[PDB]
């Protein structure tokens, strides 16, 4: 009966209390400057937020308390069946900062298929949303509205010692961690909420089986997509606070908002356009593609494709957000779980991608103008679920919204074992900049 | 006519376009510098967000467009009835930089009036919500549901010009604007969904008299509390933008989510116990030192009962500003107010939290911990809304809720307009600052 995750949690919280002390001997230390760029540009390259979890290596890319994708698709415990990481494990790592044995892993997924379930009244709320509200908006409101089960919301209400903040933070973010997915399977499957809503789960089996499962996908027959799945959950749980899904969580955490409220801004953050529909543009763009081209292609063809595009002003979705002298290693990833599965490769929409991966980058360089030309996750991600039947790409950032629970959570936890303060920074006008 | 609110902000946009290039063209100057103490101090006093409509004077207190308080009061129209300045008149404002005639305020008015009706869906919506929800919990949840009523959301999902976002951005704010206050009616009354949700307003009168008629206090009888609203929703419009509700606005709308969607993220942030309940906890301690220091007290009972709070190491609620010099400008408006009406001074806990406000800012000095000793706005609100019968605390963040839609609206409108791009600072781990 080895450590459960409170307590392999309470066991590191003491050596990063005590880094803590350390480092704030150091306040008055300088690290940086603050010019006029900063201040209109969205705080652009301002150091200026704490984040524990991950980091992200200008040679490596992100990386989980040092270690690389690779470290963890090695390291990181499995489920039952199939070869892909489990989120669980990836969660575990980002809080404990270890790995996880296989049995402890196996006794958190079943406490997260124990905690699934769901109050009527969400259900009722998640009945009354017309066809036409938007995926995104739906999730953000369904977890917010399970803020009526926080017991950090109730704790604090009646009297806490800011000490024992993490605690009920920990339990409420392995409430929603539990809760999530059946939330999504709802938003995907309106027309069966009932059954969704109370459909017992495998407790024996793992996070991400339980989610395709809700999908309707569940089964033997679906094994590559639960190791799709549970890849792609593992992959996009965190990339440093900077972006606004986990900053918006961290921000409104900061006043002590419950975790099912912090997230829901977090949520409403990842339905903005310009960070939770990259996944969408690029498989847009890649059909786009085929139709023009033709599903029997040259070298040439989408060479000259991709010239036509950049020479029109347009960008080539997918490519250079990063500062690495490679792919992101999230994409190599999905690459990798492509390369062992003879039906994706199989694919013409995938082998598209691939072949775009290929060509790409040498036609942007010589063009010029993006900084970086590699490709980065969502090059890849959206094809991979256009292939097992997930065709409709408007609900592509509801997977995203429960794959970014994992980091979020992971840091609001640790802001209150800190006790890091409100967020508050100060603001001035343009008159007051001259 | 004169113009209308939009072509007001039509006119003053090329001068801001063009204020914004001069201070752009200086944005390798230097304004600060950044230390530890700010990465893991939230970010405190950290010069690095901009906020065109409020900025806070060190003597003064808040002022708007370098109004204060007092030339807001004075210069600012008014109702049909009553003595205090329009919160649709401070909104505009904000908005333009000028002060609108009284003719002007009459034809927005009349707009709110027009646009304050709710589709059935979000009627469905509120019905779902259990009696245990918290009120902050249905308000976020209620604004966000209304995205579905977004033209910022569908017109940039047609494609729209970068140069255009701020016009359906500012038809959005003026939705939410209008409609905030009838979703709010119904958070304080689940009984009367039917009615309230479908109730036809006086499009001859202002937006807090309305307010106040969906609230169930219409009508003559209520001159002096809509007095009270008007002036306590005009003083919480807008206070910079380091506050959470503000900045979470900000943030969220900077992904390019709409406004309904983005002041959700401001609500989840309001509902956060260290941003919205100051109101609440200074009713609780003026009622509990009443009970303490009984029927008959002299000025010793009281600066006694201040030394035994700050002895146990606690605050005193309502005191203590960050820079300000002497009371927050919102307290002296909000007792302005007071010292005109006989029958709120004849209000025992009102003459209480008059006569601490004599006593405790030289208790707090001699202490000599309390930063600056002077009441701010939460000291006398809670009060002046316990005078006139909202006797249940817990929903006076709503109210908060209701006047903070319009500064962080505006700001948004702005963002849009200057084309401020998306909200994205750069995070560091423990290990990282070592």
């Amino acid at each position: 009966a080895e450590p459960d995750l409170k307590t392999a949690l309470k066991a590191v919280i003491p050596a990063k209390r005590e880094l803590f002390k350390q480092v704030k001997e150091r306040s008055d230390e300088v690290i940086g400057e603050v010019k006029v760029a900063n201040v209109i540009g969205g705080m652009r390259g301002l150091k200026s937020m704490l984040w524990e979890g991950s980091v992200l290596d200008p040679e490596e890319g992100i990386r989980f308390h040092g270690k690389t994708i690779k470290d963890c698709q090695k390291e990181l415990p499995k489920g039952t069946s199939g070869t892909e990481m489990l989120p669980e494990a990836m969660f575990w790592l980002l809080l404990t900062g270890q790995v996880p044995s296989t049995n402890q892993v196996r006794a958190f997924s079943r406490e997260l298929a124990e905690q699934s379930h769901l109050p009527q009244h969400i259900l009722d709320l998640i009945k009354s949303f017309p066809r036409s509200m938007h995926p995104m908006t739906q999730l953000s409101i369904a977890v917010a509205a399970l803020n009526t089960e926080s017991k950090f919301a109730k704790a604090y209400e009646k009297g806490l010692s800011k000490a024992d903040y993490w605690e009920p933070t920990f339990d409420d973010s392995i409430s929603l961690l539990a809760k999530i997915p059946r939330v999504a399977a709802l938003v995907f499957r309106p027309d069966e909420v009932d059954q969704v809503g109370t459909q017992a789960l495998d407790a024996s089996q793992d996070w991400s089986y339980n989610f395709a499962e809700l999908l309707g996908k569940g089964g033997k027959e679906n094994q590559d997509f639960h190791d799709l799945l549970r890849l792609y959950l593992a992959l996009h749980g965190d990339h440093e606070g900077g972006n606004v899904s986990a900053h918006a969580t961290h921000l409104v955490g900061s006043a002590l908002s419950d975790p099912f409220l912090s997230y829901s801004a977090g949520l409403l953050g990842l339905a903005g356009p310009l960070h939770g529909l990259a996944a969408q543009e690029v498989l847009r763009w890649i059909l786009a593609m085929q139709d023009k081209i033709g599903t029997k292609f040259t070298d040439d063809d989408v060479r000259n494709y991709l010239w036509d595009t950049l020479k029109s002003g347009r960008v080539v979705p997918g490519y250079g957000h990063g500062v690495l002298r490679k792919p992101d290693p999230r994409f190599q990833a999905l690459m990798d779980f492509a390369a062992t599965r003879p039906d994706v490769l199989a694919n013409p929409v995938f082998q598209l991608v691939k072949k775009n991966s290929e060509i790409a980058p040498a036609v942007l360089t010589e063009h010029g103008k993006t900084k970086n030309p590699h490709p980065n996750v969502d090059a890849a991600s959206g094809v991979l679920f256009y292939h097992y039947g997930f065709q409709q790409p408007l609900y592509y950032t509801v997977t995203f919204g429960v794959s970014r629970a994992l980091g979020p959570l992971v840091q609001l936890i640790w802001d209150r074992a800190l006790g890091l303060p409100i967020e508050r920074p100060k603001s001035i006008n343009l008159l007051g900049l001259k």
